[PDB]
């Protein structure tokens, strides 16, 4: 892939967050806590998993992006419009705004409905995200692995504006509070 050149400077919006997670000072990482991190509730933060948005928000072009999953067990990464819900539970699929791969016990899959296996021969340490609005495309890239291919999403129905996407996962097992970082451009 050569869609470095639509980099894009991503930081994270605390109002979205759930209010476990904690952010660092540059809002370029976000890790699990080890309890609620001492914030009032608002109708814009995810309730029942660690997720967090992008502050930027995308309605035309192409856009490119990379995230750290170093050492983590269990992540989601990708894009969700703007109306998606942020209460109660709900699964990650194109029908609910989300477009997506994860980690989870030692398979990555797509968030289609029902959700895809990916075919990874190298374990990513970091993820290239590519988004082409006017295309409807969504593309993730496995840097570690020289940029190969992992999934396409075509035929996207993003139906609003979008932003960047983020789930850290539970941290159940101790191997899991490792942060995801958004790389440097
Ligand atoms: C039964 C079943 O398939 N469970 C399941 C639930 C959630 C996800 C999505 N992600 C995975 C990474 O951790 C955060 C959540 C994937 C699988």
């Amino acid at each position: 892939h050569h869609h470095h050149h639509h980099m894009v400077h991503i930081t994270l919006d605390r109002n979205t967050a759930n209010s476990w997670l904690i952010i660092s000072k540059d809002r370029r990482q976000v890790r699990m806590g080890d309890t609620h991190q001492n914030v009032s509730d608002n109708k814009e933060r995810f309730s029942n998993y660690p997720m967090v948005l992008g502050a930027q928000r995308f309605s035309s072009g192409k856009m490119y992006w990379e995230v750290d999953v170093t050492q983590k067990e269990a992540w989601d990464l990708g894009v969700c419009r703007d109306s998606v819900q942020r209460k109660g539970q709900f699964s990650l699929s194109p029908e609910n705004g989300f477009w997506t791969i994860w980690l989870w016990q030692d398979s990555y899959e797509a968030g289609t409905s029902p959700q895809t296996t990916l075919h990874i021969q190298v374990p990513p340490c970091q993820i290239g995200i590519f988004v082409d609005y006017e295309a409807g495309v969504v593309s993730f890239y496995n840097i570690t692995d020289h940029g190969s291919l992992i999934y396409t999403f075509s035929e996207c129905v993003f139906a609003g504006p979008l932003r960047p996407f983020f789930n850290v996962g539970f941290n159940y097992s101790g191997g899991n509070a490792a942060p995801l970082k958004l790389c440097p451009l």
